[PDB]
């Protein structure tokens, strides 16, 4: 009850900043997550014994893949923490509980492969879930872990509060399917500009939480250049392995996944910043002004990829 987590001074200060990197010491990441729940939510939100058992089972169900791993889960949770702390009064108690858990759980049991690769492989998950294939799996795995004996962190919620929280988590996790991001943001862009955006309209909140989830999920592009550049290697290591597996199915992969086309990566990063990341953080900033530092960091990294192309690195 009186048992805070407390981080060293540099982490205690930097963890509050959007661009914080959780560092290479795997064994600190659980305490970092508990620290964030305690400050974001309260020391009463969860039974520490049950939270700790939930965190360690979630970790166990992330695989040893180059990018979609336990570090990404915690990184994406930290960006949600930073958004919630900079927007104190905008979110319900349930939302603060639900979203940190949604982020930790959003890529559970990822194999390093896209929804497209599962569909072309004809993987059993593509028959079970025809759209947002991996994302419906990640939610399924979240519910499974919540139902292990001793792992129900939501047990002290009323029946209907419990239903609302699992529904916040389900939508949050589905929204991380980037296929859905384009339409979500266009709708949010129209609503903001015609002034119809209403945060008391549940279907509007859902959309805003969806964009937050895209923003946290993409937050590798909002770090300092050296973190962003080195994370890109992990991202492409998965993409190129998927490319290899496309060639094994007798299918030329898109260039993004073809290791023969490394030379074209800088221009491909540009496209991605221009078509996905910048628009994402721009609309987020319009809706939630204190998230401007994510847009600023993203723009700095666009400019660093522009320098890469001009042979200045
Ligand atoms: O980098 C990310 N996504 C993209 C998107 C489109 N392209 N296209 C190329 C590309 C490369 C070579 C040749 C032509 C095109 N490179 C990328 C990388 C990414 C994904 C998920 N999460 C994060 Cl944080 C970042
Ligand atoms: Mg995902
Ligand atoms: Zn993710």
């Amino acid at each position: 009850g009186l048992m805070q987590f407390t981080l060293p001074v540099r982490l205690c200060k930097e963890i509050e900043l959007f661009h914080f990197d959780i560092g290479p010491f795997e064994n600190m990441w659980p305490g970092i997550f508990v620290y964030m729940v305690h400050r974001s939510c309260g020391t009463s939100c969860f039974e520490l014994e049950k939270l700790c058992r939930f965190i360690m089972s979630v970790k166990k169900n992330y695989r040893r893949v180059p990018y979609h791993n336990w570090k990404h889960a915690v990184t994406v949770a930290h960006c949600m923490y930073a958004i919630l702390q900079n927007n104190h009064t905008l979110f319900t108690d349930l939302e603060r509980k639900g979203l940190l858990i949604a982020c930790l759980c959003h890529d559970l049991d990822h194999r390093g492969f896209s929804n497209s690769y599962l569909q072309k492989f004809d993987h059993p998950l593509a028959a079970l879930y025809s759209t947002s294939t991996m994302e419906q799996h990640h939610f399924s795995q979240t519910v499974s872990i919540l139902q292990l004996e001793g792992h129900n962190i939501f047990s002290t919620l009323s029946s209907s509060e419990y239903e609302q929280v699992l529904e916040i988590i389900r939508k949050a996790i589905i929204a991380t399917d980037l296929a859905l991001y384009f339409g979500n943001r266009k709708q949010l862009e129209e609503m903001y500009q015609t002034g119809s955006l209403n945060l008391n309209n549940q279907s509007h909140r859902d959309r805003v939480i969806g964009l937050m989830m895209t923003a946290c999920d993409l937050c590798s592009v909002t770090k300092l250049w050296p973190v962003t550049k080195l994370t890109a290697n992990d991202i492409y290591a998965e993409f190129w392995a998927e490319g290899d597996e496309m060639k094994k199915l007798g299918i030329q992969p898109i260039p993004m996944m073809d290791r023969d086309k490394k030379d074209e990566v800088p221009q491909g990063q540009l496209g991605f910043y221009n078509a996905v990341a910048i628009p994402c953080y721009t609309t987020l900033t319009q809706i939630l002004p204190p998230t401007e530092p994510l847009l600023k960091a993203c723009r700095d990294n666009l400019s660093q990829w522009e320098k890469v192309i001009r042979g200045e690195e």
